[PDB]
């Protein structure tokens, strides 16, 4: 049939540096093989659209900057048919995406996996004036050392989803 | 050497009952048996610490409450080791803990592995007044249909990594 041996999709966005008051831009390229998607991420101040770097002519040469966050900040959620990122190459491109040179290489670690269940059951007042608990019950399986999770309750009157009666609070953490 | 079968933990916490003004209080019980954790979750409005229910003779019958929220507010993060969730039980508890009846079951949905990376490289002027660019890359095996994804761009001075100057405006999602 000679189906596509690949399938690639470029976005692109921008953002401000503050210090400078300049557009900085960022490339999201992923493409999908079948096999594995691979996500190649640029952050510059070349406009992609345009191809002309901004105004920073009043850089200085040993300004810098990061093109990723804390261990805390997510920047990448994957579906459930997606496995485990490889390394993270780090290097620097030039104005048509060629290597210059690269750094040494990252390691991806993760935030864990969230979840949620929907048809939710409720309790009503007839009940809660009992003494009455609605409690929910769940199990799940260890494969290996790491059982860390994180627990957020929930309470809600059920016209009002949205107001949640533990505001956050009382947050259930468990290292390692 | 007569290790224990299991391990157990129960955290509890208290929110606030809006509308009529009463503390609300959560149970969670974590137990690990080796091969699974099993959770038992309660929302209820008896004191755990004290077992006496809060004032709620006002609260009207038909007042009804979730103890979950809607498809997109997690409330649940599982660490690496551990495997996919059961199915949800949902039922009323009386004052000890015991079954009164049960509701339908709920299903676990996930909300995808978030990640992030270590050790980022960073670009100085230099190379940004070249045009340059900072690229990350890495791939993702495909195992499955579901391949979405979220990817969050970044980038931030050296010296004030708190700072994302793309603020959370060109966020990448993709179906399905
Ligand atoms: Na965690
Ligand atoms: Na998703």
């Amino acid at each position: 049939l000679n189906i596509a041996k690949s399938e690639t999709k470029v976005y692109t966005g921008e953002g401000v540096d503050s210090v400078y008051r300049v557009p900085i831009y960022y490339k999201l390229k992923v493409t999908n093989d079948g096999s594995k998607l691979t996500f190649t991420y640029t952050v510059t101040y070349v406009n992609p659209k345009t191809n002309d770097l901004g105004n920073i002519s009043s850089m200085r040469p040993g300004y810098s900057i990061y093109n990723s966050g804390t261990s805390t900040q997510t920047m990448l959620t994957l579906g459930s048919d997606l496995g485990k990122p490889s390394g993270v190459k780090n290097y620097i491109t030039d104005k048509n995406g060629r290597q210059v040179l690269s750094y040494n290489t990252s390691t991806m670690t993760t935030q864990g996996s969230g979840y949620t269940w929907g048809n939710g059951a409720q309790m009503n007042g007839f009940f809660a004036k009992k003494g009455y608990g609605l409690t929910s019950s769940w199990t799940v399986p260890i494969t290996g050392t790491d059982t860390s999770f994180t627990f957020t309750p929930y309470a809600a009157r059920t016209d009002r989803i949205g107001i949640n009666y533990f505001n956050g609070g009382g947050k259930v953490v468990e290292s390692s």
